[PDB]
């Protein structure tokens, strides 16, 4: 049907925003940690 | 030209190798950190 050139362009996006999100994740989730030790120095 | 299907598809797999290796780095790296704590020769 549509598993042609516009679909593999989709996973480009996909892959794109997958990395960023990652990223995001683990940078948000660090405020939530820093509570422990507030960055207070 | 070639920025096109052909094209798009070299990335695709560009940013899954690209995702791959980096993990395989920081795994093989693992080990020569080991050596601080793990047995030494």
């Amino acid at each position: 049907g549509s598993l042609t050139y516009e679909e593999v362009l989709q996973e480009l996006v996909k892959h794109k925003e997958l990395l960023r999100r990652k990223d995001t994740h683990i940078r948000e989730l660090e405020d939530y940690i820093d509570n422990l030790l507030v960055r207070v120095m």
